[PDB]
C-alpha cells in the first residue's frame, strides 16, 4: 500500500527522469544539427564546418555528466540540512526549471539556453542518483530491501525504453514537434510533486538529529502496518550510536590511508572500466551507430525501440539472475562477454557487404551487448562499493566513485564522435580493449564477495597489501 505507492512515486520521479534524459538526445539529432547551423549562420553570417558542429554536439550531449559531477559534489553538503524529501522536492524544482529552459530554446533561438538546460538536467540527475537509494532503502523494511534495490535500475531501464519510444517519426520525431521532446519532462515532475508530499518522511534522518520520536513511530507504524515496531527502533538507535561512536574519515585521509590504497584503486578501476565499457554512448549515438551499420535509414527508430525493450527485459531477468549467479564470476563474465560481442560487432561492421544478411547481425550483437551489460556488472558495483569498505556507506568512497563515474561519462560522451570520425570501421575496438583490460584486471584483483563477511575480505586485502 503506502510502501508500494511511495516507491513507485519516487522511482518515477527520479530514475524515470534519469533514464529519459539518458536516451532522449539521439532521436532529434539531425533537427538539432539544422537548428545549430541556422542559428550560427544568422548570428555570425558564416557556415559551420562539420568538425565544429560535431564538437558543439558532443559538448551538448556530454555536459550532462559534468552536471552530474557537480550535483554529486553538492549533495553531500545539501543533505546535512535539507534531508531526503526536501532534497527530492528541490530535485523536482531543478527538473522543471531545466525542462522549461530546454523546451523554450527554439522559440527564442538560443543554443546557450539549451546548453544551460542540459547542465541543469545533469545536476538534477546527479542529485537524483545520490538521493533516491538513501530514501528507498530507508523507508523499506529489511525484508524486502532487495526488491527496492533492483527497482532503482528497473526504472532507469524503463526510462531509457520510453526515451527510445518518444522519438519515433510518428509520435515525437517530426520537424515541427522536436521541441516538445524536452517538454515531456514536466509530467514526471508534476506527478511526483503531486504524490510524494502526501507521504510519511524518512524516519532515520529525523531520528538522527532533531530526535522526533512521535513522528518516527507514526512513520514506522504506517510503513510496517503494525503498532509494535520496538525492535526496529532499537536497532536504528543502536546503529546511530555505533555510527557516532566512530570518527568519519574524509576523502583526503582516505586517499592518504595506505590500508585502503588497494581498495580505492580497485573501486576507481571498476568504475572507470564500467563507464568506459560503453552503454551511455550506445544510448546517445544509437541512431548514428545503426545508420553506419548498413541498416536502411527508414527503420532505425524502430531498432532503437527494440533496443530499449530488450534492455528492460534484460533488467527484469537480471533481477533474478543476480540472486543465483554471484558477484565476481558474474562481473568477469559480463566484461568478457562484452569484449567478445564488441569483437563480433566490429567484424560484422567491417565486412557487412559480403552477404546481404550480415548488416542484420549488428542488431543481434547489440542485443547481446545489452543483455551482457544489464544481466551482469550493470548493477553489481552499487552493492560492491558497500561490500568493500568497513562502514559500507563511506562518504569518501561514495564521493570518489561518483567523481570517477561522472568524469568517465563526460570523457566518453565528448570523445565518442571523434573516435568514430577517426575509426569509422573499427571504433568499437577501443571499447573491446577497455572491456578486456578491465576484465583481466578485476579477475586478477577482485575476490569473491558474496557469502563473505567484511572480516574475511579485510584480512585477505591486508595480506594482499604486503604489509
Ligand atoms: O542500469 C543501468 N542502465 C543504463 O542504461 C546505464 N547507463 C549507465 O551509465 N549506467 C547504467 N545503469
Amino acid at each position: 500500500c503506502s510502501l508500494l505507492v511511495a516507491s513507485l512515486a519516487g522511482a518515477f520521479g527520479s530514475s524515470f527522469l534519469y533514464g529519459y534524459n539518458l536516451s532522449v538526445v539521439n532521436a532529434p539529432t539531425p533537427y538539432i544539427k539544422a537548428f545549430y547551423n541556422e542559428s550560427w549562420e544568422r548570428r555570425h553570417g558564416r557556415p559551420i564546418d562539420p568538425d565544429t558542429l560535431t564538437l558543439l554536439w558532443s559538448v551538448t550531449v556530454s555536459i550532462f555528466a559534468i552536471g552530474g559531477l557537480v550535483g554529486t559534489l553538492i549533495v553531500k553538503m545539501i543533505g546535512k540540512v535539507l534531508g531526503r524529501k526536501h532534497t527530492l522536492l528541490a530535485n523536482n524544482g531543478f527538473a522543471i526549471s531545466a525542462a522549461l529552459l530546454m523546451a523554450c530554446s527554439l522559440q527564442a533561438g538560443a543554443f546557450e539556453m539549451l546548453i544551460v538546460g542540459r547542465f541543469i538536467m545533469g545536476i538534477d540527475g546527479g542529485v537524483a542518483l545520490s538521493v533516491l537509494p538513501m530514501y528507498l532503502s530507508e523507508i523499506s523494511p529489511k525484508e524486502i530491501r532487495g526488491s527496492l534495490g533492483q527497482v532503482t535500475a528497473i526504472f532507469i531501464c524503463i526510462g531509457v525504453f520510453t526515451g527510445q519510444l518518444l522519438g519515433l517519426p510518428e509520435l515525437l520525431g517530426k520537424e515541427s514537434t522536436w521541441p516538445y521532446l524536452f517538454g515531456v519532462i514536466v509530467v514526471p515532475a508534476v506527478v511526483q510533486l503531486l504524490s510524494l508530499p502526501f507521504l510519511p518522511d524518512s524516519p532515520r534522518y529525523l531520528l538522527l538529529e532533531k530526535h522526533n520520536e512521535a513522528r518516527a513511530v507514526k512513520a514506522f507504524q504506517t510503513f510496517l502496518g503494525k503498532a509494535d515496531v520496538s525492535q526496529e527502533v532499537e536497532e536504528v538507535l543502536a546503529e546511530s550510536r555505533v555510527q557516532r561512536s566512530i570518527r568519519l574519515v574524509s576523502v583526503l585521509e582516505l586517499l592518504r590511508a595506505p590500508y585502503v590504497r588497494w581498495q580505492v584503486v580497485t573501486v576507481i578501476v571498476t568504475m572507470a572500466c564500467y563507464q568506459l565499457c560503453g552503454l551511455n554512448a550506445i544510448w546517445f549515438y544509437t541512431n548514428s551507430i545503426f545508420g553506419k551499420a548498413g541498416i536502411p535509414p527508414a527503420k532505425i527508430p524502430y531498432v532503437t525501440l527494440s533496443t530499449g525493450g530488450i534492455e528492460t527485459l534484460a533488467a527484469v531477468f537480471s533481477g533474478l539472475v543476480i540472486e543465483h549467479l554471484g558477484r565476481r564470476p558474474l562481473l568477469i563474465g559480463g566484461f568478457g562477454l562484452m569484449g567478445l560481442f564488441f569483437g563480433t560487432l566490429t567484424i560484422t561492421l567491417t565486412l557487412q557487404d559480403h552477404a546481404p544478411w550480415v548488416p542484420y547481425l549488428s542488431i543481434v550483437g547489440i542485443l547481446a551487448i545489452i543483455a551482457s551489460f544489464c544481466s551482469g556488472p550493470g548493477g553489481i558495483p552499487f552493492i560492491l562499493t558497500g561490500e568493500f569498505f568497513q562502514q559500507s556507506q563511506r562518504p569518501a568512497a561514495f564521493i570518489i566513485a561518483g567523481t570517477v563515474n561522472w568524469l568517465s561519462n563526460f570523457a566518453v560522451g565528448l570523445l565518442f564522435p571523434f573516435i568514430q570520425k577517426s575509426l569509422d570501421t573499427y571504433c568499437f575496438l577501443v571499447f573491446a580493449t577497455i572491456c578486456i583490460t578491465g576484465a583481466i584486471y578485476l579477475y586478477f584483483v577482485l575476490p569473491e564477495t558474496k557469502n563473505r563477511t567484511y572480516a574475511e575480505i579485510s584480512q585477505a586485502f591486508s595480506k594482499r597489501n604486503k604489509a
